[PDB]
């Protein structure tokens, strides 16, 4: 894709912070980018219409390389558009905005480049504001095996680059994407039954995904999601596997992860509205990825959570699964948790924490999006599913929501104000955000 000038293109500024030991840190003057597929896609010479609601014009689009010689990817007016504002270390995304809904950001660390984490032996903090997000929605932050120039030393005809948000990936490996590897997504292109500004093409972006934050104010999960190879690839076709292919388990990544949701795993009081970790209010997540020696070049081997709210440090809950045990994710807990639930264990099946771990060791691009779910309704984050199983056997019960909740027609009607609230990001060694 070329990049666009209709609209012109500003990163908002985002502050974060490196510690290099509890209580000293410093000052990161980051920014975030819009990912490319929010964007208004022009023709780099009329400033008309290659892509209106979900189909592609046929004149500047007739095959995928074509077309992105001449569609280019347009700027953001990022709160008058997308409701995406910042302000110090906080950034706030609003659900809707005119026909817009959501949004999906990446940190940089410079106009052309994201910035790389390297999570292995690291620690990762962050507060949230979750109170305005009811069933149906998801406020993720999470971080994805990207390339950090967003593709364009591989991929000549993506002239865009990560100064226009390009080159996702994530575990499940996404074809509603319009532009992978420097081609547009118009050859095999499908348009979404159920979306009027979406599709599905023949190709997808996979990478491995560390999913360190999915929530609402009534549910949570941490779920890494592996894939055979840790970093960028395109698939095509059915073979891509995950949530929207015929076959979710037919490509080479794990959709499903090793999650831990502690509603799921059997701790009902624990995390929701006034619960032991009030939802109505901020709190602070910290993220650990420990390794089996302890050290930089080891093996990931344990992923933990603890809560600050209140500055009350509060840690993850154990499992009260029958089988599966503790409060942290871990080889034996994946393998437990799966055969506890009946889940296949693709998380296995794809290399598990080696290969996550693996992906750490590539370096990973964090996110921040504000999403709702047209495959799904979020039921597998906040309600009972699949739908038609007994709440009552293990695995099902997820979060209190009702199960006809979380319909995008339903929630972007009812709920257009709802956002999430993303501040103070503090990184660095294992302990050093956090009184532990
Ligand atoms: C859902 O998960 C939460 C979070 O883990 C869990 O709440 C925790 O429950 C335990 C048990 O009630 C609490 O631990 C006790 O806390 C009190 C007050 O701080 C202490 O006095 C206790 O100390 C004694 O017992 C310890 C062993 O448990 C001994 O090591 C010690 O020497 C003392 O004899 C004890 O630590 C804990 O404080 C809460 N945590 C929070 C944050 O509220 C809850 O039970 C789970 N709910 C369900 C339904 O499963
Ligand atoms: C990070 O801090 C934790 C908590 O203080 C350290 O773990 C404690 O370590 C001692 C062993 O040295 C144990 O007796 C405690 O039970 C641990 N507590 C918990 C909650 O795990 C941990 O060692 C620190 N990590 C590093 C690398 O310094």
């Amino acid at each position: 894709q070329q990049a666009g000038t209709a609209t012109a293109e500003n990163h908002p500024p985002l502050t974060w912070q490196e510690c290099t030991a509890p209580g000293s840190c410093t000052t990161q003057n980051g920014a975030v980018v819009l990912d490319a597929n929010w964007r208004w896609v022009h023709d780099v010479n009329g400033y008309t219409n290659c892509y209106t609601g979900n189909t592609w014009d046929p004149t500047y689009c007739p095959d995928d390389e074509t077309c992105a010689q001449n569609c280019a990817l347009d700027g953001a007016d990022y709160e008058g558009t997308y409701g995406v504002t910042s302000s110090g270390s906080s950034l706030k995304l609003n659900f809707v905005t005119g026909s817009n809904v959501g949004s999906r950001l990446y940190l940089l660390q410079d106009d052309s480049t994201y910035q790389i984490f390297k999570l292995l032996n690291r620690e990762f903090s962050f507060d949230v504001d979750v109170s305005n997000l009811p069933c149906g929605l998801n406020g993720a932050l999470y971080f994805v095996a990207m390339d950090a120039d967003g593709g364009v030393s591989k991929y000549p005809n993506n002239k865009a680059g990560a100064k226009y948000g390009t080159g996702y990936c994530d575990s499940q490996c996404p074809r509603d994407l319009k532009f992978i590897d420097g081609e547009a997504n118009v050859e095999g292109w499908q348009p979404s039954s159920n979306n009027a500004n979406t599709g599905i093409g023949d190709h997808g972006s996979c990478c491995a995904e560390m999913d360190v934050w999915e929530a609402n104010s009534i549910s949570n999960a941490v779920t890494p999601h592996p894939c055979d190879t840790p970093g960028q690839t395109m698939c095509s076709g059915d073979d891509c596997g995950g949530t929207y292919s015929n076959d979710r388990y037919a490509g080479t990544c794990d959709p499903d992860g090793c999650d831990f949701n502690p509603y799921r795993m059997g701790n009902t009081s624990f995390y929701g509205p006034g619960k032991i970790i009030d939802t109505t209010k901020p709190f602070t997540v910290v993220t650990q990825f420990l390794t089996d020696d302890g050290t930089d070049t080891g093996t990931l081997s344990e992923i933990k959570r603890f809560y600050i709210q209140n500055s009350n440090v509060i840690p993850q809950p154990n499992s009260d699964i029958s089988g599966v045990t503790g409060n942290s994710i871990t080889t034996e807990f994946c393998t437990a948790q799966k055969q506890a639930f009946g889940d296949t264990d693709d998380f296995s099946q794809h290399g598990g924490l080696a290969k996550m771990g693996a992906a750490m060791q590539q370096g990973m691009v964090l996110v921040m999006s504000l999403w709702d779910d047209y495959a799904a309704q979020m039921l597998w984050l906040d309600s009972d599913y699949p739908t038609d199983a007994d709440p009552t056997t293990p695995g099902i019960a997820r979060g209190t929501c009702p199960t006809d909740s979380g319909v995008p027609s339903d929630v972007e009607s009812q709920s257009p104000n709802s956002y999430v609230t993303y501040s103070n990001i503090k990184f660095g060694p294992i302990n050093s955000t956090f009184t532990a």
